C-alpha cells in the first residue's frame, strides 16, 4: 500500500464555512447570511457570521497546514466577498485577502485548488431570482473570468462548481439549504443553469489561456438495491440515474440521462433550455473532482416521488454521526464506473471525510480512532482503484478543519483540525491530522 510519489494529497474547506467577518470589509450579503437569519432553519439557530474566523486568522491556519504536510488546500472563493452585488464594483479588500491567501500558500510550497462556487450566492442576485435566472449564469461566467485572470500564473487547478445536485436539489426543491425554495420544477431548471454556468466557464478557462487546468466537482452516491426484485433493481437505477447520470451525462455525454428526462418532462413539463446549451454544458474538461461520502441502498415502496423509491436505513452497519453508513467500498465502485462509463479524465477525490463526535480533553488532545479508521479504509480502496488502471490524482479530506455544517450549524465536526469555538476559536490538531501526516510522507497507509 504505497501510493505514488507525486500524489496530491490535500484537505478542502468551503468560503461560508470557515471564513466569518459576514459582512466586514466591503463584503455584501450571501444568500447564507439571509438563510441563517431566518427563524428555523439552522439547528440552534447557528450562523457563519463569525464561523472559525478564517478570514482574520488565515496565517496561523496555513501553518497548521504546514505541520499536516498537504500538498494541496481546496477552498472556495466567495462571490459576494468581491463583487458584493454579483455584478457591478468589484471589492477590492475582498480581493485582496484571497491574494494574500494564496501568496502565503505558495510561499509555503502549498499548491491551491480554487472552487469558484460552493453555494454562497450574492443575495442581490437571488433577489433578481438567482439561479432560475439565465443571466445569473452570465454573471458566474463574468467573475469566473475575473479570478482567472487575477491568479493567472499563480493558481493551476480550478474547479468551476461544488455539488451541483446539493445546489439544485436541497436548495431550491426540499428548501433544506439557502436560499429555501421548495419546488421540483424550479430544481430542475436550477440545475440546467448550473451547468450551463459551468460550460460557460471552461469556454472562459480556455479563451485567457491560463497554465492550468479546470474541472468540476460532483456529489456521486453510488445506489444499490436492497434485493434482487427487479422492482429494487429499478427503483436504485432511477435514484442513482437522479444524482448521479443527472450530473455526469451532460458534461461527458452532452445529454440528460434518456428514461430520467423522460419521466420529469411526462410529468412536471419540460424546464426551458435553448438551443446549443447541451454543446456548452459538455465542453472538454481537464479533470473530475468526485465528492464522495456514503452509499444508498434502495428498495421499491410507495413514496410521493416519480420513482417510487425508498433509502433503506442500514441499521445494523457502522455510521458516523450524520447517520450515514460507513462503505469505503462504494468508493472503488464509483470510481470504476465513472472511468468506465464516463471518462478517461483524471480523477480527483475532492471531497471524503467524516463527522464524529469529537471531545476535545483539557490538555486539548483529541483521539479520534474512528475517524483514522474511517480515512484509512477509504485511502485503501482509493489504493485499490488506481491498483486497477483508474488515473486517480489527488485525494483531499474534508474538512481540514471543523466548521459551520450548514443546517446542522457547528453540531458536527468533520476536521482534521479540532476548532474550539467558545475559547477565542484557537485550533487543536486532532490525532487524526498527525496520523495523515505520516500517511502522506511516506505515501502509505
Ligand atoms: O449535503 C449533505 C450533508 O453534507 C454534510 S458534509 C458536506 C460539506 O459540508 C460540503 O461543504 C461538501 O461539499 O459536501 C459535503 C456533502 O454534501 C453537511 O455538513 C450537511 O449539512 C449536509 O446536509
Ligand atoms: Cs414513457
Amino acid at each position: 500500500i504505497i501510493f505514488p510519489e507525486d500524489f496530491i494529497w490535500g484537505a478542502a474547506t468551503s468560503s461560508y464555512q470557515i471564513e466569518g467577518a459576514f459582512n466586514e470589509d466591503g463584503k455584501g450579503e450571501s444568500i447564507w447570511d439571509r438563510f441563517s437569519h431566518t427563524p428555523g432553519k439552522i439547528e440552534n439557530g447557528d450562523t457563519g457570521d463569525i464561523a472559525c474566523d478564517h478570514y482574520h486568522l488565515y496565517r496561523e491556519d496555513i501553518e497548521l497546514m504546514k505541520e499536516i504536510g498537504i500538498r494541496s488546500y481546496r477552498f472556495s472563493t466567495s462571490w459576494p466577498r468581491i463583487l458584493p452585488e454579483g455584478k457591478g464594483r468589484v471589492n477590492q479588500k475582498g480581493l485582496d485577502f484571497y491574494k494574500r491567501l494564496v501568496d502565503n500558500l505558495l510561499k509555503a510550497n502549498i499548491r491551491p485548488m480554487i472552487t469558484l462556487y460552493h453555494w454562497d450566492l450574492p443575495q442581490a442576485l437571488q433577489d433578481k431570482g438567482g439561479w432560475t435566472n439565465r443571466d445569473t449564469a452570465k454573471y458566474f461566467a463574468e467573475y469566473a473570468r475575473l479570478m482567472f485572470e487575477e491568479f493567472n500564473g499563480l493558481v493551476d487547478l480550478w474547479v468551476t462548481h461544488n455539488e451541483p445536485w446539493v445546489v439544485a436539489f436541497e436548495g431550491h426543491a426540499f428548501g433544506n439549504h439557502a436560499p429555501g425554495t421548495k419546488d421540483f420544477k424550479t430544481a430542475l431548471q436550477v440545475a440546467h443553469h448550473l451547468l450551463l454556468s459551468h460550460g460557460m466557464a471552461v469556454d472562459i478557462f480556455r479563451e485567457e489561456d491560463l497554465p492550468g487546468e479546470i474541472g468540476i466537482t460532483l456529489n456521486l452516491t453510488p445506489a444499490y438495491p436492497a434485493g434482487d426484485s427487479e422492482k429494487d433493481v429499478k427503483a436504485a437505477s432511477l435514484l442513482d440515474d437522479y444524482i448521479n447520470a443527472w450530473f455526469l451525462s451532460p458534461v461527458f455525454k452532452g445529454s440528460y440521462p434518456e428514461e430520467l428526462h423522460h419521466i420529469y418532462e411526462q410529468n412536471l413539463g419540460a424546464f426551458t433550455t435553448q438551443p446549443g446549451d447541451m454543446d456548452i454544458i459538455s465542453r472538454d474538461i481537464d479533470f473530475l473532482g468526485i465528492n464522495y461520502y456514503s452509499r444508498m441502498v434502495v428498495r421499491h415502496k410507495p413514496g410521493d416521488n416519480l420513482f417510487n423509491a425508498e433509502v433503506v436505513k442500514m441499521e445494523d452497519r457502522p455510521s458516523t454521526e450524520m447517520g450515514w453508513e460507513i462503505y469505503p467500498q462504494g468508493l472503488y465502485d464509483i470510481l470504476v464506473r465513472v472511468n468506465k462509463e464516463y471518462t478517461d479524465k483524471p480523477l480527483y477525490i475532492t471531497e471524503n471525510g467524516a463527522a464524529f463526535d469529537d471531545k476535545l480533553t483539557e490538555e486539548g488532545k483529541i483521539h479520534d480512532e474512528k475517524r483514522i479508521n474511517y480515512l484509512g479504509d477509504h485511502f485503501k480502496q482509493a489504493y485499490k482503484a488506481l491498483k486497477d488502471g483508474v488515473p486517480l490524482r489527488g485525494y483531499y479530506v474534508w474538512s481540514l478543519m471543523d466548521n459551520f455544517e450548514w443546517a446542522y450549524g457547528y453540531s458536527k465536526r468533520f476536521g482534521l483540525i479540532y476548532v474550539d469555538y467558545e475559547n477565542g476559536n484557537r485550533r487543536f490538531l486532532k490525532d487524526s491530522a498527525l496520523w495523515y501526516r505520516e500517511v502522506i510522507e511516506k505515501g502509505q497507509v
